[PDB]
Parts: C-alpha cells; sequence; structure tokens
C-alpha cells in the first residue's frame, strides 16, 4: 500500500503545492482545510481523477481552545480512517497578521497566532505519534525568524515556539524512528493583499535571483526530508530563503 | 524620585533575588505571586521595614485564558496606583514540568506553560508600554533551549516563544526608548521535584566550578541590563550558565 | 556533456562516498588528496572503469602557507584542464586532532587546522568563483560547532569560519546564481582506532537509532544541495546529525 | 595588589574607551598597539599621571606568521614584567577591510584578517593561560556576524571564528577559573575615512536611538564582563547593538 500524510492548510499556496508534490510522489493525502472548501474539495477531486481513492478533505479550526486538541486528534484519525496509516505529518497551516503591541481582541490574536504557529502543530505531533516505515513531520517554520516583521510579535513567538518543537520533538519521537524536521521560507508566494510595487521591494531583497521562491521550491525542500535520502536528519530546520535572511539592514 | 519595578513570580527562589537587589539599588518594587502569598507578603514586609511604602504583593495567575488581559493590564496597574510609575518589567513566573508527547488535562498543560512562558510576558510587555529616563524589560529565558529536556516540549516551546518576544519587543519598542533583553540561567536554584542522583548529575555537568548558579548571580545580570551601564543593549540575551550550554552529550 | 566537480579529501570516508554519488549522479570528478595516494588512484580507476575519462586526481597539501593560493588555483584549474567546466566544488577536506590551550609546533597547528577547515576552502571559492546551469559549493561543517571537543579550539575555530564563509559567500556569489550551502555531520564513519568504549558512547548518545552516520547517509545531503531541488537554497547549513546536537550535558 | 589587563589595539577608539575604564575601574594596564605609537604613549601618559606606574604600551604585529605566537607570547610577558600579574585580557584589535571574492595579495589579506581576528586572540589565550582571583578574557566580536557585509568574507570568518574561540576556551578555561565571553558590537566608533552621508545612512539603521554606539557603551559591557557580577558568565558574548542586528534587510 501507498503511504499517506496529512498536510495542513493544504487548500492553497504552499501547503497544496506540498500535498500535489507528495501525491506526485506516490503518497496518499488528507488535504487539512480552514475556510477554503471549495479548493480543498477542488483539489482531492483533481488528485483523485489521477489516482482513486488517494486523497480526502478534512475541514478544522486550529485557533487554539479547549477543543483544539480533540481537533488535532481527529485530522490524524482522518488519515487512518481513510488510508489506515499515517506516515507523514506536514504542519504548514498558519495565521499570519500584525498584532501591534501599542477587529480581532487579543484574546483571539493570541489564540490564531498561537494556536495555528505552535499549539496545533504540537497536538498533531501528540495524536500523530500516539497513533503509532520512514515516519516524519516537517514544519514549516520562518527563516526570518530573528529579525521580525516589525509589529508581527505573536506571530514570530509562534514560530520560535515551532522551531522549539521541531527540536524537543525530535528528541523525544527519536527512539520511536519518527524524524521531525522544518522548511524555513524566505519570501515564497506573495500575500494576496499585497501590491506590485511592495512585492517588487521584497523581491528586490533577495540575492538570489532577486525574486520570490515558487511554491515548488519549498515543496522540494519537504519531499526531500520525508525520503530515503534524509533518514539519519531530524531536528533540522533547512532554509529555502535565496540568501535573504543573511541581508543586513 | 525613585524608579518603580515590576517583578513576576518574585516571593521565591530567583524572582525574589532579582526584587530585592532592584530594592537595595534603590527600586520600588511590586512583587507578583501566585500562590505563594506567605512568602510574598513577608518580602515585601521586609522591604518595606527598610524603605517605607516601597513594596507592594499583587497576586495573578498567569495561565493562558480569556481573563488573562485583564489580569496582566492590573499587574502593571499595581506599580502605577503604588507609585506613580513603572520602570523596568521583569518576566521572571514560569511553570516547569514534563508534557510527554506520548494529572493535568493536555489543555491545560497548555495554557500554564505557554502562558506563564510566554503569553503572560506579552501581554505584560503590551500593557506596559501602553502605559509609557530608562525604561526597560528582562525575560528570564532558559540557556539550554536548543538543548532541551527530554519530555519539556511545552517548557521549551514558551521559552523559545519568550526568546521571539525578546526580539520582537526590542525592535518594537526601541522608538519609545524601551529596551527588551534577557538573561538565561542554565542550572541555578534546583526544583525540589528532582531527584539527589540527578540533582548531583546537574552540578558536575557545569564547567565553571561544578556548580549551580546562586539566585544571586542571576540576579547580577537582571541589575545590569536595567542599567545605565546597558543602555544601548536591547535585543540581547545573556546567558548566566558556567558554560553549561557549550557542553556536548 | 556531464558537469564536473571537484571533491576536496575525497580518496577514503566522507569524501569519497560524496565522490562516488556524485558521479553515480553524472558528474566527472576530481579527486583531491593529500597522503592517500593508492586510495585516490584506486577510486579513480573504479570510476573510469564505470565510465570513462570521468575521474582525474589532484594531490595538494591545504596547510596554511604563502603557496597555498596557488595550490588551490591548481586543484580548479585541474577540473578545467581535464573537464573542461566545473560546477560543483565540495570543501570536504579536514585537519582533525586536538590542539590544547595548556608533536607539532603551535604555528603547524594553526596552519593545518585553520588551512584545511577555512582558509582553503575560501581560496578555493575563490578560483572557482573568478573561473566562472547549476553552480554550486558544499562546505562539510559541524553540526556540534556549538557544543565543541574539549581542547580542540583551532579545529572550532576552523569549522567557525566555514560557517562564516559560507554566508559570506553565498551572499557576494548569489549574484553569479553561485549557491553556497553546508552539511553539517555530528558523528559519522567513526576515526579508525577509536575504542569500543569511546564508539559505544558516542553511539548510544544518538537519539535516532544509537548510531553513527554512514557516510552515504552524509553524501545525500550533499546531493540534494547541489541538484535542481536546492535552486532556491543558498546560505543553508543542513545538519545530519540523527539529532546529536540537541541533545545537553 | 591591583589587578592587570591586557587590551590589544588599545591606542585608539573601542580599545582605548576600554583600557580607560579599566583602569578608571582600579586596573594596571597594557596598551598593546601596533602603528599608532604617539597616541598610544599619550594614553600610557594621562593614566600614569592619574595613577604612577599604572600604565605601559607595547608594541605588536598582530598579522599571522610563524613568529606570531612568539609576539603574543611576549604580550602576556609585558603585563608580568610591568605588573607581576595578568588578570584580563582583552582582544580588541582588528583589521577590517574587505576582500572580494571575485594591493595587498591573497596571503597578506589572510594573514591580516585572521591573524587579528582569530588567530592572535588564540595564541594570547594561550599565553594567558600558561603564564598563570577574577581571571578572565573578553574578545571583541560583532553582533552582524550572521549578517555580513558584502565582499568581507575573510573579515567574517575570523568574527565567526572568535566566537568558536570564545566557546572552546570558555570550555577548556573553566576548570582552571578562567572565564571567557564577548562583546559584539552593532555599528559604535563610524571609521574615520567615513562621510556623514554613509554615516548617517548607518545611523538610521540603529531602533534604539537611530545612533552608532560610544565608546564608551561598548567599554562598559567589557567591563561587566570582567567584573564580580559576571563571575558565573562564560561562553556568553553580549550584543551591544541597539538592536541593529535585528533589522531585516
Ligand atoms: N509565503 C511565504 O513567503 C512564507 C514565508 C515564511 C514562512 N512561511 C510559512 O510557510 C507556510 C505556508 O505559507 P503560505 O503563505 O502558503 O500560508 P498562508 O497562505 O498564509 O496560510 C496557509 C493556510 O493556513 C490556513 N489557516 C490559517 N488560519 C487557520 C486557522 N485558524 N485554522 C486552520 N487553518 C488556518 C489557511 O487555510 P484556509 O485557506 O483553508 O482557511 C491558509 O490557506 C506557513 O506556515 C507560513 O508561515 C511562508
Ligand atoms: N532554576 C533554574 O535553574 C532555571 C533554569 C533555566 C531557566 N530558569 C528561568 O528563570 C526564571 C526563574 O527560575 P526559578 O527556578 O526561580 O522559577 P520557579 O521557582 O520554578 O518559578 C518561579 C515562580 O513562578 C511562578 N508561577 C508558576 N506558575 C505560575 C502561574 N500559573 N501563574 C503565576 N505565577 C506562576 C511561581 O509563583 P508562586 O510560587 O507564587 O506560585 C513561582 O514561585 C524562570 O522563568 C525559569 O524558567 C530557571
Ligand atoms: N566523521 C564525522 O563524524 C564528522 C563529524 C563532523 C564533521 N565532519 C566533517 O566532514 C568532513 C569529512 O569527514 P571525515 O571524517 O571523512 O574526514 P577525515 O577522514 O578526517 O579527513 C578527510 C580528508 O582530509 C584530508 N586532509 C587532512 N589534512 C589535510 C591537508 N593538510 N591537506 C589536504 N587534505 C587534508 C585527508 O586526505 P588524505 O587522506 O588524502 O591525506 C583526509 O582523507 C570533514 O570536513 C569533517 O571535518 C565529519
Ligand atoms: N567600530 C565598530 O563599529 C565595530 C563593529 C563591530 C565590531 N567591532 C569590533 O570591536 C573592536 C574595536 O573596534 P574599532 O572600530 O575600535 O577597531 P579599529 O579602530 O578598526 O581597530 C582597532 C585597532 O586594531 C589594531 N590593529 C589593526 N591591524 C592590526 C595588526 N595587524 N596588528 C595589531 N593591531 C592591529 C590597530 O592598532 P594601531 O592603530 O595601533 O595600528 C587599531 O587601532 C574590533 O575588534 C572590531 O572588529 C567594532
Ligand atoms: N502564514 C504566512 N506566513 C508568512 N510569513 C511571511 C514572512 C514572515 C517574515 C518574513 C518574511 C515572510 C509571509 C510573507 C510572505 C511574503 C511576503 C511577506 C510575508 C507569510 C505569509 O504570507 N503567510
Ligand atoms: N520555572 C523553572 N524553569 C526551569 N528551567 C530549568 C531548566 C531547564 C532546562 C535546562 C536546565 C534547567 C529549571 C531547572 C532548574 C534546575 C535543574 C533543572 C532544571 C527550571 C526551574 O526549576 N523552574
Ligand atoms: N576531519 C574530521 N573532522 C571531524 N569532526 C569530528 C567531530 C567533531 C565534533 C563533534 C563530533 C565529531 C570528527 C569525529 C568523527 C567521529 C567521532 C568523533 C569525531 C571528525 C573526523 O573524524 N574527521
Ligand atoms: N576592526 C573593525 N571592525 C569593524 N567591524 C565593523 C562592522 C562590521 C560589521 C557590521 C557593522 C560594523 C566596523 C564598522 C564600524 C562602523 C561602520 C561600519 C563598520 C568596524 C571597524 O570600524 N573596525
Amino acid at each position: 500500500e501507498a503511504p499517506a500524510a496529512v498536510v495542513t492548510g493544504a487548500a492553497k499556496r504552499i501547503g497544496r503545492a506540498i500535498a500535489v508534490k507528495l501525491h506526485q510522489t506516490g503518497y496518499r493525502v488528507v488535504i487539512h482545510y480552514h475556510n477554503s472548501a471549495e479548493a480543498a474539495v477542488s483539489l482531492a477531486d483533481e488528485l483523485n481523477k489521477e489516482r482513486s481513492n488517494t486523497a480526502v478533505v478534512c475541514q478544522a479550526d486550529l485557533t487554539n481552545s479547549n477543543v483544539l486538541p480533540a481537533s488535532c486528534e481527529e485530522i490524524i484519525n482522518s488519515c487512518f480512517r481513510a488510508f489506515g496509516r499515517c506516515d507523514v505529518l506536514v504542519n504548514n497551516a498558519s495565521a499570519f497578521y500584525p498584532t501591534p503591541l501599542v477587529g480581532k481582541t487579543v484574546e483571539t490574536q493570541v489564540a490564531e497566532l498561537i494556536g495555528t504557529n505552535a499549539i496545533a502543530p504540537f497536538l498533531l505531533t501528540m495524536s500523530f505519534a500516539q497513533r503509532q516505515s520512514n515516519l516524519s513531520i516537517v514544519n514549516l517554520c520562518d527563516a526570518m525568524v530573528d529579525q521580525p516583521c516589525m509589529a508581527f510579535s505573536l506571530y514570530n513567538m509562534g514560530k520560535h515556539a515551532l522551531v522549539g518543537l521541531t527540536q524537543s520533538a525530535a528528541l523525544e519521537l527519536a527512539p520511536y524512528g519518527i524524524r521531525v524536521n522544518g522548511v524555513a521560507p524566505g519570501v515564497s508566494l506573495l500575500p494576496v493583499a499585497m501590491g506590485e510595487e511592495e512585492k517588487d521591494k521584497w523581491r528586490r531583497k533577495v540575492p538570489l535571483g532577486r525574486r520570490e521562491a515558487s511554491a515548488e521550491q519549498i515543496a522540494d525542500a519537504v519531499i526531500f526530508l520525508v525520503s530515503g535520502s534524509a533518514q539519519y536528519i531530524t531536528g533540522s530546520i533547512i532554509k529555502v530563503d535565496g540568501g535573504l535572511s543573511l541581508v543586513h539592514a
């Protein structure tokens, strides 16, 4: 039987690209989404058109709350129900918006930014491990985590927590043969709420080609880490940033 | 007149030593505490006996919840109520216990470990900044954050988030002349819950002196960072670890 | 036309595995060596018997001296002379022995350790760049660089410098399309006549499998980095260490 | 009896400020210099006036060569000959100039940049240890080491090696009671060769006050690390950068 993967926030953009590349590599996939239902089902349709019974969807909010653990357990369970196994978890889904220190309440900002970027990854990691082969987890980190965006403190705190999870879970799950790694983009697919002049501002900062990464380039590094060529790699975070993090102010 | 400082979890151990040193340097202090009411009240009394009405107690659970923002605003408020100003915030309070990936619920563990180590610090930081010469914040970090204790994922995640806050907040509050730094103990005062064979193992690991740091040694770095000798220092985390973090497995 | 690579210290152990693996992917290779002449020529023979005119040797001492720049230029020249091009440079040669702070002179220890691990890589990088598709350089780093072996200060200095080269050259050569990355082993092929006690100690410290990396596992990360699957990756160092670097003392 | 310190490159700028602050703190000082002979004797004169026989000069080139170890030995010996003891070594002297990868020879560039920033510090550290209370060494590092200046690869390699030396020497000298730490400026005293256009560009990048650090501000951090308030601190590098290293491109 083919191995199976859960990719969170996989309806669009980088997660979709990762689910496609995993599917093309031979994986069956759980396409987790929150609001992008049409895009999710549309993607599952297409992957199933290529290989029947190889893709399902799973809806969940990954905001922190007292039921997040049950939601994360259900995501992993949905993979076992569909495919009878769960070999790969990709923690991709991410809330991203400014939260200045000086519409949403602060309680909600905390719950969304810390829940999606860190706590859900942790609970998903727990459920993945408890439900248990080249088993691995890839976390989508941030190459700029030590040179953060102005006024993105909660988002940055989440991404730093995710580095911590990557390290602590690599350490703890190693005896079980589960590898835990990260992929850290710089600028890749640019936010939709961003004008051309802003996009060119960011592009111009990247030493290697003065362009953003394609979603597929981020996916390539994911594919490497889950592959048999990375069987001794755990606790490593691969930057896929074109040198951006190397550039001083 | 004299500056004022909030120290969280200041009733005992390291937070106490920090509150005392700040007080001996001339600060008025808010002694925050959670359960240790006798030790807290007793400490404010000892300090007030030295200098009249230079200390107040303030109780608050710093576990994450929908009331945590109000709680943190009230801690900062209590410093302004008592002293008319708030020059220094020290984020010291911390829950610390194992949370294995494989009698508290996971959601309580998340709330306590991430709340105390990261979320409360962010909220205090926000409140501190909104209420605003040498203003500064000192976050109690962890020298071993990249070599974490087995099965302490949530704690480590919290301490990573706290690095992120330290960096993000230094960047964002610099324009208001608020510095934000960290002090990172290795092993200092050893926990009550730890075994003797484990206690001595830790001491022998320390290159410098094969002993743990005193609470006072930790405090000395806090005093340096809040002083006028640290006026251009922001976004820095000083390890006070006797070389422990340099030691391989 | 097949791409060509220079691998330094390619006669044995990890460098040999890298040469073999690049040759298997379709590269012609220059096998650089210092003293292991028989192994180097035996490797070249084997690779040429596999595909004709795809392997040569180049001998050079990579000790720091006033002739080092010419030696490094000669190494890069030898690829162009045999193959007409040079697409990949792998900086793998390394002196490794203790240099306590308290038979070789210190002058020689500095020359050997800093020369092989840092300055030769830098000179080689300069010669490679100046002579210029998918061009890259991979530097063999050290996952334990921040938790060094006791009394190995010059070696550790060399490997830190090599990080700095990796970053600095990534930044400077990105406009030319030359990527510069690192692979950082923990414990791999265990040095000859290490005791069974010692080896076993090291193995038992590795979280993932309690075993050292095979030279091939180190080579797999090199191959990935040179590949078209790493096209946006520059200035990244990938640890291949089984989680060794995550393990506290 | 007054303790004694060696400060390399102390005739001018930051090393001067450090020697001055050490002397004001009670130390006798060896003012090492290379070309700035008049500045150096002018400083020893100014200090000796305040306190008789408490300052001497010592001329030495700290370029790498086969006699560099003798030169570093003699610097240390100059402290013993003048003061009977040597308690503090500050590695401040530094060559700084671009060395592009694509009229000094490269040999000379390597010797000057690696010698002054790394090898001389190693050899000075060796001699300090071997020639032997509150003994310590402070290395002047660089807060921007992971975000290098374009075309400054050799300078950057040397500063990375100096991080490595700080860590390795901290580990190895801990048992002997010698602490080893760093201070990492961002932008401080602006080079004399620079024009007020370019100076302002640098100043504008600094979040904490849009200004370079003062030499005294750097010196303040050195004084803290040599003091009894840093007695458990070893292997720590304190950034004094005004948040500059936290600012993305
Ligand atoms: N794009 C970049 O340049 C960049 C840079 C650095 C790091 N990264 C990281 O790479 C990963 C992918 O980036 P991206 O730009 O593709 O991400 P994105 O479009 O910003 O987010 C991916 C998905 O996250 C899901 N999500 C958001 N909030 C959620 C919630 N409360 N509960 C459940 N799911 C939620 C959304 O699902 P629905 O659409 O279904 O609602 C969204 O499609 C992220 O972790 C990101 O942080 C990206
Ligand atoms: N000890 C070490 O060697 C070491 C090593 C690494 C890092 N650190 C860090 O340095 C700081 C001080 O260390 P420590 O050993 O002194 O800390 P600790 O004794 O373990 O905790 C200090 C205080 O935190 C408060 N706290 C715990 N949970 C709380 C909650 N839910 N709400 C509010 N307050 C809470 C407690 O207050 P009450 O007693 O009033 O309930 C406690 O006295 C901590 O941030 C710690 O993470 C210490
Ligand atoms: N093995 C591990 O566990 C490990 C751990 C961390 C990092 N690494 C890094 O990974 C790389 C490969 O490791 P390894 O164990 O295979 O290395 P190695 O066998 O110790 O040395 C590789 C080669 O370096 C060459 N060399 C040594 N001194 C030289 C000199 N003065 N001039 C020219 N070449 C010289 C030697 O060539 P000849 O044999 O031809 O004389 C030797 O075969 C190294 O850069 C190492 O530092 C390895
Ligand atoms: N200034 C900054 O903004 C900044 C930024 C980052 C790091 N740092 C570090 O902080 C330290 C001080 O900075 P700075 O600007 O004061 O340094 P600097 O003025 O550039 O150099 C200090 C001294 O180094 C000595 N030196 C240069 N080449 C030498 C050689 N071949 N042999 C012996 N000595 C030599 C010189 O002595 P003579 O004049 O006597 O010849 C010089 O006065 C340096 O280590 C620097 O890298 C400074
Ligand atoms: N979930 C999510 N996370 C993101 N992080 C970044 C980002 C953060 C710091 C530095 C650069 C990019 C981005 C980002 C992507 C392109 C340009 C700017 C920011 C991003 C995003 O679009 N979605
Ligand atoms: N709040 C709180 N945080 C702590 N962190 C540590 C610690 C964590 C990682 C490595 C070493 C010490 C400790 C700790 C203290 C002594 C020995 C081991 C761990 C500690 C603590 O007692 N209280
Ligand atoms: N050239 C060269 N470099 C090496 N570095 C290491 C090493 C260094 C620090 C931590 C672990 C391994 C090693 C090393 C390899 C196995 C066990 C211990 C050290 C090594 C080597 O054999 N050759
Ligand atoms: N010896 C020596 N080292 C230096 N390093 C820097 C520096 C390096 C990287 C980033 C910022 C400053 C500088 C420097 C100082 C001010 C402006 C730009 C660079 C500097 C210097 O003047 N002398």
